[PDB]
C-alpha cells in the first residue's frame, strides 16, 4: 500500500551554550545508540565524537562483549575513563560510558537481578550529579516482550527515584519509546508497534511524574515537530525524515536552571540513530 509520508524538514536550532541565568555551559554530554560498536567505528563514529568533543559520551547497543573491545577506543585520549556493561551471552544490547574526568563511582544495572543480565545500564556518580545511561528493552516484534518491558519500566522508575532522592540525576540513552504523537512521524500507524504502544507511552509519563524528571528537549522545544533520533534503515526512512524520537536526556527538576540546550545531531551518520547532545551549566 502507498506510503503517505514525503520529506519533512527539521533543522536543529543552533547550540545555545548559555543558561537562562547567563552561565556558560560547563558540561557537554553526548548519547548515541551506535547499532554495534565495531560497525559504528568502521563508519567513522569516533571521528564524529572527536569533533563533537563531549565531556562524557554514552553509547547504547554496543553489541560488544566487555572482553572484546575494539582497540580503536584506545585512541580517545579526551575520554580516557571508559566503562562498559554487556550481557552476562554476546553480540546484543550493551552500553558504554566514556568520560573525560573520572567518576566518583561507577555501578552497573539497577539493583534488580532479573533486569541486570542484559548490559543495559551504567551509573556514573560525579560531584554535583549522577549520570545514568540506559538501553531500555524493546517491546519486541508482535509485542512479545511488552509484558517484560512493563516490569522493566516499573523497576527502572523505582531505581531512578531512589538515585534522584540523593543527588540530581541526568538519564540519557535509548528509552525505546516515542512519548507523544509529536515524537514520531507516523503515530496513527504505530499505536500497536513497539515504541508507541499505550503501555510504553504511559510508562514514560509515569517515569517523568514519579522520579520526577523533565524531558530536556521537549522542555526547550515544546511544540517543535519532526525532531527524531531514529529512522529505520529500510523504506528510505531517514531521507524522508520518517523517524521516531527514542533518545532522550531526562533531568531532575533542580537541573533545569542549568539547562543550556538539548540537541539532536540529525546529520551525524554511522547508525540508524543519531547522537543527542546536552549542554549543562553545572
Amino acid at each position: 500500500m502507498a506510503s503517505g509520508e514525503g520529506p519533512a524538514l527539521y533543522e536543529d536550532p543552533p547550540d545555545q551554550k548559555t543558561s537562562p541565568s547567563g552561565k556558560p555551559a560547563t558540561l557537554k554530554i553526548c548519547s548515541w545508540n551506535v547499532d554495534g560498536l565495531r560497525a559504528w567505528i568502521k563508519k567513522k563514529g569516533l571521528d564524529w565524537v572527536k569533533e563533537e568533543a563531549p565531556d562524557i559520551l554514552c553509547l547504547q547497543e554496543t553489541k560488544c562483549s566487555e572482553n572484546k573491545l575494539p582497540a580503536e577506543l584506545q585512541e580517545l585520549p579526551g575520554l580516557s575513563h571508559q566503562y562498559w556493561s554487556a550481557p552476562s551471552k554476546e553480540g546484543y544490547s550493551g552500553v558504554g560510558l566514556l568520560s573525560r574526568q573520572c567518576p566518583l563511582k561507577v555501578s552497573y544495572g539497577i539493583g534488580d537481578e532479573e533486569h541486570d543480565q542484559e548490559g543495559r545500564v551504567i551509573v556514573a556518580e560525579f560531584d554535583s550529579f549522577v549520570l545514568v545511561t540506559a538501553y531500555v528493552p524493546n517491546a519486541g516484534r508482535g509485542l512479545v516482550r511488552l509484558e517484560y518491558r512493563q516490569r522493566w519500566d516499573e523497576a527502572f522508575r523505582k531505581f531512578l527515584k531512589g538515585l534522584a532522592s540523593r543527588k540530581p540525576l541526568v538519564l540519557c540513552g535509548d528509552l525505546n519509546v516515542a512519548h507523544e504523537e509529536i515524537d514520531l512521524r507516523n503515530p496513527k500507524g504505530n499505536k500497536k508497534n513497539a515504541g508507541f504502544t499505550p503501555q510504553e507511552r504511559q510508562g514514560f509519563g509515569e517515569l517523568l511524574q514519579a522520579v520526577p524528571l523533565a524531558d530536556s528537549f521537549r522542555h526547550l522545544y515544546p511544540n517543535t515537530p519532526y525532531a527524531y533520533t531514529f529512522w529505520t534503515y529500510m523504506m528510505n526512512a531517514r531521507s524522508k525524515n520518517v523517524g521516531w524520537r527514542l533518545d532522550y536526556f531526562l533531568l531532575s527538576h533542580s537541573l533545569l536552571p542549568a539547562l543550556c540546550d538539548s540537541k539532536i545531531r540529525s546529520k551525524a551518520l554511522g547508525s540508524d540513530h543519531c547522537p543527542i547532545t546536552l549542554y549543562l551549566a553545572l
